[PDB]
């Protein structure tokens, strides 16, 4: 499986979360592409200058909830 790519419109309409910025979400997806979805590595390399402490499970939940939402809105 590949990392999904969402458009700006898809993010605005369907992917916002009160506790996540689009910048952080884009960072998570960029690291997921660069580090082959190895969440221990993504977690270790996360930008903690800009973004708060997230657990590995928090990163996975964000990534996988976006995957499920995109699957539904693209159907
Ligand atoms: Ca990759």
């Amino acid at each position: 499986v590949q990392v999904p790519v969402y458009s700006e419109q898809e993010y605005q309409l369907y992917l916002h979360d009160d506790a996540w910025t689009k910048a952080e979400t884009d960072h998570l997806f960029d690291l997921s592409r660069r580090f082959d979805l190895r969440f221990v590595v993504i977690h270790d390399r996360y930008d903690h200058q800009q973004f708060k402490k997230r657990s590995v499970e928090d990163l996975k939940e964000r990534y996988y909830h976006i995957c499920a939402k995109l699957a539904n809105v693209r159907a």
